[PDB]
């Protein structure tokens, strides 16, 4: 109603949305600011601490040779030099490191109490790990716990070791977590409760293992139990076509643990676990391919069974094991069908499924002259790149029965890796004089 | 008045209003960030840093079995290894570690100077420590302190050691706290200053520690000190009706410290030093129980004294423990009465206070034809859970006096834990083989 | 518009004006700061570690004198104590600690599997580092990898070692990289692939190995890998006017690096392989001098030879190393021209590049009546300073062939780095008295 | 209104300033405090300062036992070095015992002839409180025959004199890496300490001799910094000789306890400021004569000249000198190097009649001593530096010949307030065992 009042109307409009978009402008900056350092040092924070459960992504590799991870010359050395009286050893790694391990058996070799080291059991046997390609000397092995039958595993976090000991009929298991006993499981069957012998592998914190208690030499209770911080997230009767179970040796790879065991009863043919580390399930049979990988066994046969232990030869074998990836399928024995002698490594592809199937490449690890034992599965699951390098160790047996001009029984580790390209071989025996020993 | 000079006076009135309006919401919003940012730059900086005493917040678990725990082996290896002589040794852990405790006679077994290694005190003595069941070696085992009599704990932040060295009539104590010396005490009845010869224990950095000065049998000077941080809090004399002490066992529950100790003026019922290092004050008494647990001993009355001594058998004893928790009560003896031989571990309910509590339940350690010793309390005051699990060490003496045929003593070390499920039980000897050492 | 919109006008301008000096001024402030912060932040976080590859980019620390560095003495404790034999040593740096490396024969120098260790390959040989100047022992002694020849370096990441094994016509390389397996090579010439035998060096990642695979007595095949984080990058064959190349030495000044190898064919002057790691090349000659260093040697003419080898010596010679850098040079060889016997440095101005030049300055390190081997280069890359201190290393053999008395073949160490002062001179023999060894 | 319009624009100015300005200042005085806390607290996830000697000594009413190794003991059964002028030196973390090696075991055939001081075969290693100096434990610092070994707080320096007679050289190793190297500068046996040395604020003075045994020599204080040698002294005070000093740091002055090998048989004494850089000398006054051999104790002693007595001989000895606070150390043998003992005398510096007010036999004089040092732990918590010190304990030769070696083992004690009982601490090695 007059131009010196609407002007000044229009002059308050004109300022405002003025500082209506400036303040807009520095609020709404101020805000993107303090969200931009908030979030810099919650990371810069988050990355001052550490760690996780590690999860099984990758794949194996593809195995095209094999070549040599460790040695730890034991037996050579120890004729003079404080070297323990182990058997029945494997390697396992944590994030930063990996070691050897087997059973103590109380002594060092030259030790007299070294006189009569064959017996598998008593209370004087412990799982101790030391450096890899060191010996198991006095000095340097770091006991993990008291008795005769074990298996460890890192979680990504941390590592659990669980022993077995006591009389045939009344034993019991402790499993540590972090270093502390954590739970104790009673033998269910009392007589000779035992495990793996191996490495375990976790998948996100569950570690599940086999346990089998029974008679060697006759239907057994195998179990499948699954563990996460030591504590029992639950178990499973063993189910499936494998018959028998003894000391498998196990892998893991696109959230799946196969275990490959030993069939000590009319098993010649190896039985096979298969585990799914997040439902806890587990599905169980025996290698297809014809190719005997137990020890004994019968003479490789044209066709096989997968379902079925393949017949011949009943009450023996040995700890063997392999990486069952389709083609790229490995599969490990002795070189003898009568005694732990020699190893090789055959590519026999699609080895699981195909009853058929036969070796398309090899590798001799150790000649069928010098002696040899168990053999069994692992992998640096914190090594870098996009796939998992299989590996592998061979127990390599001095002693009682074989050698038994000396008394005692201990063994060396030999221990190799996939590789991509294809190698020479060489072999690897021991490299002791058995005569040195008298 | 003009309607031009008061219109100005109004565009700059009106104006003003929100900006102001726009200062103070700018304003408020830097302070608010800058609050916000505050906060979060010392809540995640504390997270870097510190580490808090050890408080006994935690009651002890069920106890219905025992499981192995560590082993040492000792003696067996010492036979061909450079293993330290020893005896009177424990376990103590730290936060991230347990560890094998002794008193170290600075010679190797196979050494000459293992010759009259049976004695008790000298100037070549001292606390040692190692990684648990590995066997106390000259390579791998640190010295706590020199001296000849012994304890150590840790507050929950650091670890304290006490040592006593000198002529039985000269004795004095040094008190090391994180690895250095502190505070040291004088014999005070000039005859032979002593202590627990097992681990001390700690709550709020008040650790207790029995001390004893005097006669093996008469009166003695036995007192209480209250230490933290090495330093001395408080000493007082002992009261209670104990007429002896030595050589006690503690472990600590629910803000309270239990230690059975020795009796030889006449024990073969233990005396019981009850400890509250809030108050820091004790109370001695004895346990009610028939069930005699001391070496040498007279066999069981079927009722007991409750708080006196009954002779039976008189001015010998041996180191020694229980648990001291209603119905979960555990105290364990050797076998034998006569000698220190044999190890069972035996469940009365009560029976500190009942005088006619029998065994409801047994697991035999040691059997009666292999040797035992001293034995002791201990605790992880650090695993996780609700409650704490009891731990008991037992030293397996071997040499003089009972095996003569050789001219040295020392010693391996077994410790087994408890468990909430009844593991069946197995024994748990030395091993060695004297005949091997002649 | 009229007079009145003209003024209203020219108050939103003046005003628009003012608050945007004023907005401009105030988004500014806010940027800089919260700029200022993150990149105070992440540097300041970045602080609380770090590591990055190393680069050569200093020249050599001017050499008047050379002063000791180190000497495990490894033989005189040997005779009595667990140490291991060994071979082919050297010494290199990580960015915190320096260690003596060599190659283990898989027994003790009292071990009797020291009986024919002077065999240069066997399964039993593993490349070890150990503590710096102390002994290669079992205990102490950390296998990097197994093979019976080798290399290792640091790019002050992390650390490259390379191992190779297997028969003389099926070898195969293994390149191991932060302590795990990266790649493996076979054998291209099927004729015992070898290296170094002495540290390798890195550029900024990129680590040259010279590698050989053929005849020894003749004419061969060499490669120049090159490795980033153990990967192959590249590999070069060998180019320029070296006629032969055997166990070189290298060492790195600006971006050159600068590796003295043995021409073991014709060859009594000693190949050079001066190598750019950045465009990954090379280039090769003898060093001119008339000052022949190898060993056997003919004795020295008034004229060498820049681009043949220097003849009258056949089929054989000595691991050795030179320091290159003008006027500032110095060479290594032993004293004796026809054995493995004493060890001397003498500086010859551009011994290199001037085949009419000698000796203006020397020192002796070993006397001609005490053995001495295989020598080589390195500098711990990361002292502070303005430029690297030169070191190398004098393996000093001791048995077969030269001492059959003993049926074995080792070795201890003896190490200087060099100095700007001119210093008295020592000899620094092994030190051992085999007859003790009888 | 061309006037008031003028105003108008002025007066929202002022007031939009008045803004900015408040806005601009809180800005800035909000985001300085976040730079500084940040950076404070930033500082607090780092570390370690040179240390210095801000402290005075505790008061000695008697000596505890530390540490001891049991080396020949244990060592007649185990892999243990030969070894021989033994020290111990803290790090901020952990005491170390050290030594000179001599490149073998004790039943190594090579200890054959180990009395000898001098080869090439002799390194400074370093071991763990208590334990023996073993082929798996000792880890070494430098080579050579002849050593001192300090921490300033950051880190540590050792040293390593080596070579022949009359052309030995010391390298300076300054956070395990050779930084500097001296030459003899007159020819005949350069050397030092055989004890561990002291730092205040990073400089760290070494005594060094280069010269006769048996006259008139060469002695220089060098000061050290991050193995850099900041300056370098000649002798002064009024010591005529120094070999093998002592020394001990307490209120920023380093003191100094060595070994007249010439005339004297009374200690001289080298006092440094380590901060000006300057020292002076003069002998223990006492009458309580603390070197061996050494003649029997007079009634008045010599401040600032030798005691006669015994040309040409000495052992490595220290002293604390701390006013009514003073102890000396010694043999209890005027003769060879047998028990050791320690005595309070009040003044012993500056009193030339002062004799015992108390004493505390370490070692019995049917056992053999040796050198010993002073040493103490810099990094204790309190209010005070536990006066501390170690023995040599001698097996083999000269003096036990049956055998063929000559290794130690160590003993050490540390001050304490109260008046504690005494015992004895022999090697306890039977030499019978070794034949
Ligand atoms: C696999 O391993 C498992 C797991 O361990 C094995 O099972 C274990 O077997 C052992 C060995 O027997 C057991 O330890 C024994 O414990 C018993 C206590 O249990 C009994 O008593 C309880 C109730 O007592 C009351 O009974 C009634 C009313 O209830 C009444 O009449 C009376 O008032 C009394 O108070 C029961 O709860 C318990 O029954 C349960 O447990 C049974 C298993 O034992 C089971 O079978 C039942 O079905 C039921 O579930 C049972 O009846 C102790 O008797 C025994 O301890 C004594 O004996 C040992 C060995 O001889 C000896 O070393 C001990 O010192 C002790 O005896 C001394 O002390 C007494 C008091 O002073 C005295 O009376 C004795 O004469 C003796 O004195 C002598 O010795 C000492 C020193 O040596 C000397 O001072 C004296 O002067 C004199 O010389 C055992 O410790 C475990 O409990 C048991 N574990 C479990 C969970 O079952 C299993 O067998 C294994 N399988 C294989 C294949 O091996
Ligand atoms: C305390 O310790 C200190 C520090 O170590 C001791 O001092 C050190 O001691 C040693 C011994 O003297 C010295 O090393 C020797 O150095 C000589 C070279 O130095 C001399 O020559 C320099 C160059 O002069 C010549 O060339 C130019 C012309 O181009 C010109 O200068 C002149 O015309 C002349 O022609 C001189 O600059 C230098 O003089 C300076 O130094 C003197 C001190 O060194 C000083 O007195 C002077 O005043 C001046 O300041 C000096 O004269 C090395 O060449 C010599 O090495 C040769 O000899 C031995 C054999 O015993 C052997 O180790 C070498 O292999 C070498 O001999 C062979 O090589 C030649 C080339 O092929 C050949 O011609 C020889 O005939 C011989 O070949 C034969 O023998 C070899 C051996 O195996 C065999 O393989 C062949 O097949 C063949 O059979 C020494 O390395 C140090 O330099 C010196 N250090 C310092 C800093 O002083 C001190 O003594 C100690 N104190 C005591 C008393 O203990
Ligand atoms: C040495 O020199 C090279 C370049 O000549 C550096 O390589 C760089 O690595 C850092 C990694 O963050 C980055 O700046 C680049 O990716 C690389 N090259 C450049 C500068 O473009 C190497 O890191 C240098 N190292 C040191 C410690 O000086
Ligand atoms: C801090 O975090 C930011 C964003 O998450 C990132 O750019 C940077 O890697 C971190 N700075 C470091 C690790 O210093
Ligand atoms: C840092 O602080 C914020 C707020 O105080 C908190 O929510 C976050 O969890 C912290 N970061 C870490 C990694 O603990
Ligand atoms: C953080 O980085 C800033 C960037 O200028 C610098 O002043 C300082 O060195 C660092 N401060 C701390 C305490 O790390
Ligand atoms: C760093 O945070 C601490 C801990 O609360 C605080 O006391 C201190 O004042 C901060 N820094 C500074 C110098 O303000």
């Amino acid at each position: 109603g007059s131009i010196i009042n609407e002007t000044a109307d229009d002059i308050v409009y004109r300022l405002t949305v003025i500082i209506d978009d400036r303040y807009e402008s520095l609020k709404n900056l101020i805000t993107l600011r303090a969200d931009r350092l908030e979030m810099i040092i919650n990371d810069n924070v988050s990355t001052i601490l550490a760690r996780d459960f590690n999860n099984l992504t990758k794949g194996l590799c593809t195995i095209n040779s094999w070549h040599i991870y460790g040695k730890d010359n034991a037996v050579r050395i120890g004729e003079d030099s404080d070297v323990l009286v182990t058997r029945e050893p494997y390697v396992s790694c944590d994030p930063d490191e990996c070691r050897f391990y087997a059973l103590s058996q109380g002594t060092t070799i030259r030790g007299k109490h070294s006189n009569g080291t064959i017996h598998d059991r008593s209370q004087y046997r412990a799982l101790i790990s030391w450096p890899l390609s060191s010996p198991p000397t006095v000095y340097n092995s770091r006991v993990e716990c008291i008795g005769w039958s074990s298996t460890s595993c890192h979680d990504g976090k941390t590592r659990m070791s669980i022993c077995i000991s006591g009389p045939n009929n009344n034993a019991s298991a402790v499993i540590w977590y972090n270093r502390r006993p954590v739970t104790e499981i009673n033998t269910w069957a009392r007589n000779i409760l035992r495990t793996q012998e191996s490495e375990c592998v976790c998948h996100n914190g569950v570690c599940p293992v086999v346990f089998t208690d029974g008679s060697a030499t006759g239907p057994a209770e195998t179990r499948i139990y699954y563990f996460k911080e030591g504590k029992i997230l639950k178990w499973e009767p063993l189910a499936g076509t494998a018959k028998h179970i003894e000391e498998c040796s196990c892998y893991g790879e696109r959230a799946e643990i196969t275990c490959t065991c030993r069939d000590n009863w009319q098993g010649s043919n190896r039985p096979v676990i298969r585990i799914d580390p997040v439902a806890m399930t587990h599905t169980s049979q025996y290698i297809c391919s014809p190719v005997l990988t137990d020890n004994p066994r019968p003479n490789d046969p044209t066709v096989g069974k997968c379902n079925d232990p393949y017949p011949g030869n009943n009450n023996n074998g040995v700890k063997g094991f392999s990486y069952l990836d389709g083609v790229n399928t490995w599969l490990g024995r002795t070189i003898s069908i009568a005694s732990r002698s020699g190893y090789e490594m055959l590519k026999v592809p699609n080895a699981l499924t195909d009853d058929k199937s036969k070796p398309t490449q090899g590798q001799t690890i150790v000649l069928n002259t010098d002696w040899s034992g168990y053999s069994g599965s692992f992998m640096d699951y914190w090594a870098e790149g996009e796939c998992y390098r299989a590996c592998f160790y061979v127990e390599l047996i001095r002693g009682r029965p074989k050698e038994d001009k000396v008394w005692w029984t201990s063994n060396s580790i030999v221990s190799m890796c996939s590789s991509t390209e294809f190698l020479g071989q060489w072999d690897w025996p021991d490299g002791a004089k058995i005569e040195y020993f008298l």
